[PDB]
């Protein structure tokens, strides 16, 4: 890594300089590094040049704005001073060169949307992974090869973070990278250089667009950063209002629906539900396609996995992946850990974990859980002590609304009285007298699963694969997969 071949397309004159690491935080900045110092809000990263300087590092790129020109090499004790303007715009860039372009080095598909990114993220990995890549992710459940995630905890990735990581992943063999794309990474130009293979649209709709000039502005702000950046093949969800209108501006763009919203008349690329069984144990979903049809056993939970499932399948066929191994290896595609995981045994109730503990995702699971239940959906759920209670009441309501049988129990209750939560849960309810209330969490996932007929449904939510339960000061080793696992005598 040298300097001057870094800025070799933006800099013909730089100064040859070994550089270690690139850095935009002066306090990590050690000897040998490339330090970057940029303007944001609040923060001027030119500050810390002298300190930056006084730590030893080899050279420093800066923000042009109001202190030189762009190109501008200024020599500072010794150490080089390139002055670039626009830098946040070319941070990617910078860093993608720096890093060797990772993107370049592997098939990279970007998935943006607010919902389903994460679960359409993970089937891109597997599924390319059954098919002989080395796959991994990025995103907000972290970034690494597949199964070994190593958790974004409190970490806000920058451009060059984003390019560094990536770097990483192909260091460690991945051949495929699935990469959840925030808005405000979009935006905030830390994809801007990224060879996309393929760019997947869960959705493009948003809250807080009724009037027109606002919808307007949102299409044509998203519009212009998708003309900046390398999207390679446009695969978009059709049952998405905004998607629909963009899929009509984008020939070249594959058009995914389970909701009849394929034209046929503009003869682009295509993919369909045309039915779906959903049956104790998945779903069955026979499709059409530009690329043929066929029928695939899924076993995600909900018509919203039959969605991502769908923008994964088109997603791989426009990249060229045979639709007869694709097909071949959907039965082998798994739920995200605790995300609408179902377990199934023989003669035996369905029971799906899922993490859901608030009034909305509570609402969504057990809505998803009924498309699969031919008997009673029970609902076995808690809500966390020493937390927010307002969402208790709520929660109660939303059991009794969308499920048969509610059965009330502990969550973490922590240090709060654990029956007094659940009387804030019942309190929501028109008819609490209906619900089962019943302590220890696992006695009342027992009771539901014990109790439930074959054909019933029991919905355990509220952990997902969170292996614990806070009771007083303690973390107990408890799971619901373990538990339900044992209750129907199969493996977690
Ligand atoms: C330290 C680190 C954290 C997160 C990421 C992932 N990256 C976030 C930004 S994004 O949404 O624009 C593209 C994905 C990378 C590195
Ligand atoms: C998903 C997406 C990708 C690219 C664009 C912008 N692009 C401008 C050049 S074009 O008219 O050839 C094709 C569209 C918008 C959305």
């Amino acid at each position: 890594r040298n300097l001057r071949d870094l800025l070799a397309p933006w800099v013909p004159d730089a100064p040859s300089r070994a550089l270690r690491e690139m850095t935009l935080d002066s306090r990590v900045a050690a000897a040998g590094d490339l330090f970057v110092a940029v303007v944001g809000h609040q923060a001027d990263g030119r500050r810390y040049i002298p300190q930056a300087i006084a730590q030893g590092v080899a050279a420093i790129i800066a923000e042009a704005k109001d202190e030189a020109t762009d190109g501008e090499i200024r020599e500072m004790h010794g150490v080089p001073v390139i002055y670039l303007s626009q830098l946040n715009e070319r941070l990617s860039a910078l860093a993608g060169r720096f890093y060797h372009e990772p993107s370049d080095n592997l098939r990279l598909v970007g998935v943006t949307g607010t919902n389903g990114k994460t679960t359409t993220t993970q089937l891109l990995a597997q599924w390319s992974q059954l098919l002989g890549e080395i796959s991994a992710v990025m995103g907000t459940v972290g970034n690494g090869l597949l199964g070994k995630v190593i958790p974004t905890e409190n970490t806000t990735g920058s451009a060059v973070d984003v390019q560094h990581e990536l770097a990483g992943l192909v260091d460690q063999g991945a051949t495929f990278c699935a990469m959840e794309v925030s808005s405000h990474g979009l935006v905030q130009h830390r994809v801007a250089a990224l060879k996309f293979a393929a760019s997947v649209f869960t959705n493009l709709s948003r809250d807080h667009l009724d009037y027109h000039g606002d919808m307007e502005h949102y299409e044509a702000a998203k519009w212009l950063l998708y003309s900046e950046h390398h999207c390679g093949q446009a695969i978009i969800n059709a049952d998405d209002e905004v998607g629909r209108r963009w899929l009509a501006k984008l020939p070249d763009a594959v058009a995914v629906s389970m909701e009849d919203h394929i034209n046929p008349n503009c003869h682009g690329r295509w993919l369909k539900a045309t039915e779906v069984n959903y049956h104790d144990s998945g779903a069955t979903i026979r499709f059409s396609s530009s690329w043929g049809d066929g029928e695939i056993e899924s076993h995600l939970m909900g018509a919203f996995n039959v969605s991502n499932l769908l923008l994964a399948l088109a997603t791989l066929l426009a990249l060229g992946y045979p639709l007869a191994d694709l097909l071949k290896t959907a039965a082998r595609l798994q739920p995200v850990c605790g995300r609408m995981e179902v377990f199934t045994a023989p003669g035996k109730p369905t029971v799906v974990v899922d993490y859901a503990h608030t009034p909305d995702a509570l609402e969504k699971a057990l809505q998803a859980a009924r498309l699969h239940c031919a008997g009673k959906l029970w609902c076995v759920f808690g809500c966390g002590g020493d937390r927010d209670k307002g969402k208790r009441p709520l929660m109660g309501a939303i059991a009794e609304e969308f499920a048969d049988v509610a059965v009330v129990t502990d969550d973490n209750p922590r240090t709060e009285e654990p029956r007094a939560i659940i009387n804030d849960i019942l309190a929501g309810m028109l008819d609490a007298g209906h619900a089962k209330v019943m302590e220890g969490r696992a006695e009342a996932v027992t009771c539901a699963v014990m109790q439930a007929k074959e054909n019933d449904v029991v919905l355990v939510a509220g952990k997902g694969h969170e292996d614990y339960q806070i009771v007083g000061n303690q973390r107990l080793d408890y799971s619901d997969r373990v538990t339900v696992a044992r209750l129907l005598g199969v493996i977690a």
